[PDB]
């Protein structure tokens, strides 16, 4: 039983060690290979903020919020031990800020202490009329990446890097199973005109003074295009940059300029920080995930493919969830192949 | 009209310039100077973490209760000058957690958003089975005490670095009010057996992952006497050693397990920080703070002295409504002297 993971990302290697640690047990020889075009230093993945918060009314696709759901129960049910930093996991309180008044999320519970802004606290905010309060995680892109990636090699996992031309190159070298984990780049193997590219870029800047996340929202330029600062780590991220059908990465001075003013402008400390550099990277977006089977009929018998993209702006929010969902479909694949 | 500041702690220099900016504009020859043995780095106020939070339950005199509020008044007011870095003053929040359920406290009112932990974010506790949760400020001592200096010395108050031998040594040598801002020294220059040491001890340590402070609480333990782990700016506050009448300003190898152990025990992923130093300083404590005026009966004339001393585990929390207070007595003075 062989099987090719494609997408060394977020989703490619969760998805790569949620169905291993499910069937090694179940199956004799499971072999698993991730193919990728790029790996752990350099991938959209890499450019997260990372901090956990779906959007604020609830999906096409209203099983994604129990996806949600569970990547968070699962990640703070790992906030203590020696493992939270390796990973980059760790707790963070902060702010949401909103001109008009707006109806609570769905994700309301699943936080804790959500609240709503009292007004000593709004006043702290001049451009802002109202917001929520409420303690969320950040799972920092780097480090999950990188512990991921030492968890699939001691579990005996293989890496490669290459570009995969199309399924049938794959199925044809050799492979009973494909887990298509491939991103905004997902339709240059099966044309998907509904994905496309929210292009985001952000500033990493000194400020380890900042303790809060702050999350400005303004319908007038929608969701993720309103400056926010989301302490890090090591460093403090500031953003606020979306712009669908963008297939530019590289960095852009206007970007940068619109960055810095929002965002010294929502708090002027930062006139102080110290830039450390900037990214820009690429949401994978669609009206919703796109997480199915689907027998690719190719040659002497089918292949079969399982597709983990779609994520959005909100692929580290969810990736645990679904994971668990291609690893179920994983497993049915199984037991019809009567391997179950 | 001369005016000796004794004492270049926290204490001092904030009386030092709430006096110089209440009375320079009203006062001609208006001289100021502050006299001090340690200064900067090497004080009490420096080893002080800079969180603001007065004791759980209501003080022995109720004015204390107000110049918490307004020292935290003013600070939350400055919150976002572009200085509060320089300051080191900076937003938190964190977790009060205790054994048995609490009254609330009378301050509730004056932190930002204070709420009881929810049984969700309680289970992080295992060991702790009640508590808050609401966001304040910390005023970092090293920096404020930086800060209070270079605006002090633009107004060219003048600094001397002295031991000090009695209220008349100086009275002698020609002053004319004499603030008294010694801490938990102030017996060395008047007899007073209701101040005592509370020496308290701390580790500063890389933990940059940690966005809230965590204060564990407990009546067996006794006050400041129990694990508490605080964000500072650069580095992480790691105490919750007190003790009465301990006179030894040198570090102590159990205590130094003491603060590690409990911190450990607390936050387990704790293990990883890189300690990088280590200290201790005396609470000037006292059943209630010194801020009062007393005739010294010096030679020809009297000179008069402002007490403003033994201020406990809370100077930071408190020092502001002590200095206008002190100040409103100064101001006091000089009518009665006819100089206004
Ligand atoms: C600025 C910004 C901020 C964000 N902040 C957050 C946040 O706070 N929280 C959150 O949850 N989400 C955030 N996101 C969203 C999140 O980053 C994306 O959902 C997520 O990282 C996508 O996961 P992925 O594995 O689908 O894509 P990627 O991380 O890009 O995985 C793609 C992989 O596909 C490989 N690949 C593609 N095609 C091929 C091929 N044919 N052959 C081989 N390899 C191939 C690439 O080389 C790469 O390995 C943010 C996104 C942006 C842009
Ligand atoms: C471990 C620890 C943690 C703390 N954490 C906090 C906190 O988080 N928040 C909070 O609000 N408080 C905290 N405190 C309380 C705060 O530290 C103190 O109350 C504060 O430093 C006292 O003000 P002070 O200037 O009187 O003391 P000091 O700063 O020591 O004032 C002493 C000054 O007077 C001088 N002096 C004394 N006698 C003479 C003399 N004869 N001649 C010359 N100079 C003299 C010394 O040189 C020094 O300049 C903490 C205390 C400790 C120990
Ligand atoms: O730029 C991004 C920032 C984030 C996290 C913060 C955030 C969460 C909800 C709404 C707005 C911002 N997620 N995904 C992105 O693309
Ligand atoms: O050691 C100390 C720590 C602090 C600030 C944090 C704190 C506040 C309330 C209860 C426990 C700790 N203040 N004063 C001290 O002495």
């Amino acid at each position: 039983m062989r099987v090719v993971v494609i997408g060394a990302g977020v989703i490619g290697l969760s998805t790569a060690l949620c169905i291993h640690e499910r069937y090694h047990s179940v199956l004799q020889p499971l072999d698993i290979k991730v193919y990728a075009d790029r790996f752990t230093p350099l991938t959209t993945t890499d450019v997260a903020a990372g901090l956990w918060q779906p959007y604020l009314s609830d999906p096409n696709n209203p099983q994604e919020a129990d996806w949600s759901q569970q990547t968070f129960d699962y990640l703070l049910s790992h906030v203590h031990s020696p493992n939270a930093e390796n990973l980059g996991l760790f707790l963070i309180s902060g702010y949401n800020l909103f001109h008009e008044a707006i109806p609570d999320p769905s994700w309301k519970d699943t936080v804790l202490g959500f609240r709503k802004l009292t007004p000593r606290e709004l006043d702290m905010f001049p451009d802002y009329g109202y917001g929520w309060f409420h303690t969320s995680l950040i799972l920092e892109g780097k480090n999950y990446l990188q512990w991921l990636t030492e968890r699939l090699t001691e579990r005996g996992v293989k890496f490669f890097q290459r570009k995969v031309e199309s399924f049938e190159e794959v199925a044809r070298e050799g492979a009973d199973v494909i887990v298509n984990c491939t991103g905004v780049w997902a339709g240059a193997l099966q044309r998907d005109p509904l994905l496309q590219p929210g292009r985001g870029q952000i500033m990493k800047v000194d400020a380890p003074w900042m303790k809060h996340f702050i999350l400005t929202h303004d319908p007038e330029r929608g969701i993720y295009n309103s400056p926010y600062i989301i302490p890090g780590t090591q460093t403090v991220t500031l953003g606020g940059i979306f712009q669908l059908g963008n297939w530019s990465e590289l960095n852009n001075i206007q970007d940068h300029n619109t960055i810095w003013e929002g965002c010294c402008r929502l708090e002027p400390t930062l006139k102080n920080a110290r830039i450390i550099g900037e990214r820009t990277g690429f949401r994978p977006v669609r009206p919703q995930i796109r997480l199915e089977r689907e027998q690719l009929r190719t040659g002497p018998s089918n292949t079969e493919v399982i597709h983990n993209y779609g994520h959005g702006g909100y692929g580290l929010t969810i990736h645990w969830g679904c994971a668990l969902e291609a690893a179920k479909l994983f497993g049915r694949i199984l037991e019809e192949k009567k391997l179950s």
